[PDB]
């Protein structure tokens, strides 16, 4: 794995750590790389990706997490497929997408969402797994105009048998912008499974609505925006996002245009089934895909 791997280019610092497109048997690949105290970041990362029975189509492909050492110091890696569109965020703000590629991109995420979300009993089962952190900038565009998922670092696994959760979570672990009203006043019940898939929910709404923004009906679209660049600064507080998500209880909004288009109209319905306060309320991931699924048949 590292030993054959040359880095060709930065791509950016994520949470922790640095993503690099590298060449392998001169095939690209991203290789995110941290140091040595920044192990437990990298090993539970390395962990969630090798549960048994991940892989699938909407979620990054992973290849192997090695270490290097270059004689002085050791860096931990991860290394996966690269994608040459990069981020959902970066291909949003580049491009433009017609009601094809717009509902493409929203039923590629929900259906690599419900497979997170679903257990597969059996032999070789898999847990129930719950994101923590869904965004654009942690979503990738492949060639085919599909996405998948990426950064499970702070990924949690459900035990169907006990109903436990494989570590101890803590509160408000992810970006704040897209953080659940339930997370941003800190009523979620953390030992309830369920509640973490319903605020995974939230986040997709947000999303979806970065989405429908950029989607061209003869030539007519909205600028590029972050969910709630209306409302609050770049990089808020937990106290800034609360006051207007819970306190006056805000959304994003939606255009007007988005009314005169069958497949506009469908997915602001989605958002809008997403972005109840009460988790218990949201549409599920399954049920996104069901409705994306006929909405792209029709
Ligand atoms: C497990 C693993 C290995 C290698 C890269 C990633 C990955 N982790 C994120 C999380 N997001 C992220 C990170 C840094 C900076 C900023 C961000 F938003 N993205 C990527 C990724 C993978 C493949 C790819 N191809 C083209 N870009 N690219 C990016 N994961």
């Amino acid at each position: 794995i590292a030993r054959t791997i040359v880095l060709q280019e930065s791509i950016g610092k994520g949470r922790f750590g640095e993503v690099w497109r590298g060449k392998w048997r001169g095939e690209e690949v991203a290789v995110k790389i941290f140091s040595s105290r920044e192990e437990r970041s990298w090993f539970r990362e390395a962990e969630i990706y090798q549960t048994v029975m991940l892989r699938h189509e909407n979620i990054l492909g992973f290849i192997a997490a090695d270490n290097k050492d270059n004689g002085t110091w050791t860096q931990l890696w991860l290394v996966s497929d690269y994608h040459e569109h990069g981020s959902l965020f970066d291909y949003l703000n580049r491009y433009t997408v017609t009601v094809e590629g717009m509902i493409k991109l929203a039923l590629s995420t929900a259906s690599g969402l419900a497979h997170l979300h679903m257990e597969i009993v059996g032999t070789q089962g898999k847990p129930a797994i719950a994101h923590r952190d869904l965004k654009s900038k942690n979503i990738l565009v492949k060639k085919n105009g599909t996405c998948c998922i990426a950064d499970l670092g702070l990924a949690v696994r459900h035990d169907s048998a006990t109903d436990t959760i494989d570590i101890a979570p803590n509160h408000r672990v992810g970006t704040k912008r897209y953080m659940a009203p339930e997370v941003l006043d800190d009523s979620i019940n953390m030992k309830h499974f369920e509640s973490f898939k319903r605020a995974d929910i939230y986040a997709m709404g947000l999303v979806f609505w970065e989405i429908a923004r950029r989607c061209s009906i003869g030539g007519i679209h909205e600028d590029y925006q972050l969910p709630y660049y209306d409302l609050v600064p770049s990089d808020p507080s937990v106290e800034e996002m609360r006051k207007v998500v819970c306190e006056q209880k805000l959304r994003p909004n939606i255009p007007n245009r988005w009314q005169s288009c069958e497949a506009l109209r469908v997915m602001a319905k989605i958002m809008r089934e997403c972005w109840y306060a009460n988790g218990a309320a949201r549409l599920t991931a399954l049920r996104i895909k069901k409705t994306l699924s006929q909405l792209s048949q029709q």
